[PDB]
């Protein structure tokens, strides 16, 4: 029945002991073999991890489950490579080496490269449709789930073409994009294209540019919630109005807004200082105490997602990001939340059989793991991990090509070297979208 | 099998589609990649310090974003490993390797404490890949251009509780257990010598200027004692070119520098926001490289001629040497691997039953960083490929890192592994007990 899911590869003894730092119990070419299968995929889960490079995920590990442990998630995916994500100068078209989240999110989304800040366009501001659009236009269902604010650049990529990422709403883009504001005959803010592209699920943070109201238009002066409203939209703002919703599609489309920017991290620690590994104790991360059953986590709004999404027979796209908001126990939590969401879309996959699951970030964080007695000239800190030893975590985002890893259907396209753009040519295939 | 024949960019990186590496799915290439057959021969290449930033910054400054390294980016089978290392004492993990740690780690398959070559946290000796090949009767080599001393070739032939016990003088000072006057298995370079490899070939000629402090050749130099237990002893290019066999009888030894062999480019060093302060750089080919010092790949094509006669099978590996914030020093000698990675994969798939693997030990601590950046530590512009200015930053490191594959058995580098699986890979595929 199942292509399989890694289910330990934590080191498989006494570390100390020859062998016992394996996390192999033997060949994998028949594991591999049987995974792999250009079936068409029904459904795609695609999740992100802001700033979640090779360095953010052993740091987390490191720290979370200790060296030798196992993320059930983000560790279990049998298909890996890594990708590159470089943007384009806008004015010469040459390659810039460093991204930021919106060229790289317009990447994977459209399949053209783009400058640093646009979304949806390419280096002549010219629209190209997204796999949300496309999965849209062949009866797919749709779902768009993020814990940062749904105006930010990640979120945004699937649903708004705009010339800057900081367009949020009406203000921001008569001001920044005049040529993509409503009333000066574009199409729009980023919140007004998200209500415009209507997916079936939208669940994140970034209420706050709701309040505004719009410029023009059919709903010129009403709130864009109270546009939403008057559009059909099923608006909840807590984990009992989300748990409450049985039905979310064209005709009730649902859209979560949980907090007014950003939803609560997982975890606080102190910020990262100067010396601060050398002159401040190991630190402890603690539970953020916003965060609360009244608030739905990354991984319940997946799961909620998928359940709603999994009713639509022809199949769902939906992607699913891990927001991040120089402070290691933030980011180590983000990380944590981004792996329950991973096992809840990888529990579904490998019961569901063709659903194509696919894990990666946009671009990396700065942030490095370093030898504890390290005398470094940006911020340092040094953190208790669960070894019961002192990790030490560097800030001194960057160019670095990163992980990508998949399951399910069509997974093998993400092995050795890829683009960031062929990620889009992926999903369109593995869809059978044209 | 096939390798990655292109995965530049196809196109024009500004239009739709003009960026991707792949022209279609790849479901049937990498199902003919996998095979379970047994490996004959193994050839294991490491890049120093050559994690994924390092990697991505040589294939922007060589071969543009868009560009390909047929070598290290033709692999087919992908995944990252972990390298910690261990807290002597408390045989906890310590996040940072050195290149000891690690290289102890794939040749014995033990985690170990950082300085270790070749023995455990109890300072017990555990037997190398290498060793374990010869035993079972195979061809086996060892090339770098590092000093052969330096811990990553060191380490599949010496056991020593230190790694700075290269040679007699420091091994008595500073691994007394091992020293061969107080009845230990000698220094790294004695043990070099009496492990006997069919082909080694590197930097390193300046220890073997010091005499034996006892044993059967007491008071020779080591390069005498080599002369005297059979070894074909050369120097540059045309001697090593000469050799026509290395074997068990007339083991080949090539000592091509004094220390290090010569790196392949020069440029300034990196300094305190020297993207903004000093021009973009250009780098340069290092006088010292000529032709009658042998390359990293010609060193690799040579020892593969000479080890592929054995007919049970060969053990290689290749070390491309990294020797402070040096952008150019860096970028040429993962130029230098990909090379060297060429020859390795040519003859692979030629061949038919060999598995060749490219990693790192750990990666260097360099990043990419936007051009306008105003950074902490050591900065530095550089013009790449592509027309366009690089920075790079430096402000070693425990971030997994890339490990890749070709052959029987590829399979198991793919996904999440440790560096120790990296031995039990290399011993189940080989068939080695």
């Amino acid at each position: 029945p199942e292509m399989p899911v890694l289910e330990n590869r934590a080191a498989q003894g006494d570390i100390t002991a020859p062998g016992g730092a394996r996390r192999l119990t033997g060949d994998q070419t028949a594991a591999l073999r049987d995974s792999l299968s250009d079936k068409p995929a029904k459904n795609i889960i695609l999740l992100i991890g802001d700033g979640m490079g090779d360095s953010e995920i052993t740091a987390a590990r490191n720290y979370a489950e200790g060296a030798g442990g196992f993320f059930k998630g983000i560790d279990a995916l049998p298909l890996t490579g890594q990708y590159t994500h470089y943007a384009l100068n806008k004015k010469t078209g040459k390659p810039d080496y460093v991204t930021d989240s919106a060229a790289s999110a317009t990447a994977w989304s459209t399949g053209v490269k783009t400058y640093n800040g646009a979304l949806g366009v390419d280096i002549h501001e010219k629209d190209h449709p997204t796999i949300l659009e496309m999965a849209k236009a062949a009866g797919l269902a749709t779902g768009n789930v993020s814990t940062a604010e749904l105006q930010d650049a990640v979120p945004a990529a699937l649903v708004a073409h705009v010339t800057s990422r900081k367009c949020y709403g009406p203000s921001a883009t008569s001001e920044k994009c005049p040529g993509n504001a409503l009333e000066k005959g574009g199409k729009g803010s980023i919140t007004e294209q998200l209500l415009n592209a209507r997916a079936d699920v939208t669940l994140g943070g970034g209420a706050k540019t709701f309040a505004e109201t719009a410029t023009a238009g059919e709903w010129q002066g009403k709130t864009l919630r109270e546009q939403a409203q008057a559009r059909g939209y099923q608006l909840v703002s807590d984990a009992a109005s989300l748990n409450s919703v049985t039905e979310a599609n064209q005709q009730k489309p649902l859209l979560g807004l949980f907090a007014d920017g950003n939803m609560p991290v997982r975890w606080l620690g102190p910020k990262a200082t100067y010396h601060g590994n050398i002159d401040k104790p190991a630190v402890t991360c603690t539970p953020n105490p916003q965060r609360n059953d009244s608030v739905p986590t990354l991984a319940q709004m997946t799961d909620k997602a998928i359940e709603l999404l999994s009713k639509n027979e022809k199949g769902f796209f939906l992607q699913v990001e891990g927001a991040s908001i120089a402070n290691p126990c933030g980011q180590i939590g983000e990380t944590v939340d981004l792996d329950e969401a991973v096992q809840r879309a990888l529990e579904f996959a490998k019961k569901e059989g063709n659903t194509l699951v696919i894990v990666t970030a946009d671009h990396a964080h700065a942030s490095q793991i370093v030898a504890p007695d390290t005398k470094a000239p940006g911020l340092t800190q040094a953190l208790n991990t669960k070894d019961g030893a002192v990790m030490v975590m560097s800030y001194g985002h960057t160019g670095s090509q990163l992980r990508i890893a998949a399951y399910g259907p069509h997974a093998a396209n993400v092995v050795g070297l890829t683009d960031q753009t062929d990620l889009f040519y992926t999903m369109k295939a593995a869809l059978g979208l044209k």
